[PDB]
């Protein structure tokens, strides 16, 4: 089974997630009561312990807890589709909005979008929609096109191209890509969080990937710390599901920091 708050792979587990795992296994298997701090570590460290270490920490259930973890590793749980759907929209909005602010593309070519929906409606950019099979109710504002690099590598050179879960043979250089040799023109997109929303004072967040105005001095406000952690869960939930993010090579996070001056 699964408790719906341990659905990600154990490598993504936090210290509190491990405590929930011990408490969940205490009732699911009628194990003897065990203190939460018996395994005071994150999931990334719990995977480095030996089975002998489990017995030393928990003489009554250490061997049972170890074998339970192995089956979790051998058979990863499936994430909820709606939560994965929400995670994909949140990451898509974050990445595209940041890219448009960083490099100020005059036009966006959304390739693979059959519903003519902008993920960044306030972007102030010419939004173009392309799809091989446009929806009937949106085809009037969608160009019917099947993208192939051998056919269109000389097209859509202006602005940026968006291939969000649009698996094509090879992406052009000016691309923003999510996918579940084709990325030779691109680079991997590292994790980051960007927010231009106002700060509000009502655990201190230490991270160089929190691109917020309050983090210029290292003091992330409560509002952006909570939004950062909610986004990180969505990012991890999407990476755990087998999605990878790729971007044009000149993408630079320092362009996002310059938006605060
Ligand atoms: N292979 C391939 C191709 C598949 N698509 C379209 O991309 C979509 C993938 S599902 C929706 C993805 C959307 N960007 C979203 O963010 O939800 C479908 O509508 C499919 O018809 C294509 N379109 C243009 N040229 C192609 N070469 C393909
Ligand atoms: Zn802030």
């Amino acid at each position: 089974r699964l408790p719906a708050h341990l659905r990600l792979q154990p490598i993504y587990w936090s210290r509190d997630d491990v405590a929930q795992w011990l408490k969940w296994a205490e009732n699911e298997f009628s194990l003897r009561p065990i203190d939460s701090n018996t395994f005071e570590m994150n999931g990334k460290a719990l995977l480095l312990l030996t089975k002998e270490d489990f017995r030393y920490r928990s003489p009554h259930s250490g061997d049972e807890l170890y074998e339970l973890l192995q089956h979790i590793l051998k058979q990863p749980a499936a994430g909820d589709e709606l939560k994965i759907n929400a995670a994909c929209r949140k990451v898509q909005h974050m990445v595209v909005k940041a890219a448009l602010l960083a490099d100020k593309f005059p036009v966006l070519h959304d390739i693979g979008n059959p519903k003519a929906i902008k993920c960044v409606p306030q972007a102030d950019v010419e939004w173009k929609f392309y799809d091989a099979q446009p929806c009937s109710d949106k085809a009037y504002k969608i160009e019917e096109l099947f993208y192939s690099y051998a056919t269109h590598s000389d097209k859509f050179t202006d602005g940026v191209c968006l291939f969000w879960n649009c698996n094509v043979d090879r992406y052009p250089a000016n691309s923003i890509v999510c996918r579940f040799s084709a990325f030779v023109n691109l680079k991997q997109l590292p994790f980051f969080y960007y927010s231009d929303s106002p700060c509000e004072s009502h655990v201190p967040l230490k991270s160089a990937t929190c691109i917020t105005r309050c983090n210029l001095g290292g003091a992330v406000c409560r509002h952006h710390a909570n939004e950062y952690r909610l986004y990180l869960d969505a990012y991890n939930m999407m990476i755990s599901a087998g999605f990878s993010l790729w971007v044009y090579k000149q993408f630079d996070t320092y362009n996002l920091w310059n938006t605060f001056t």
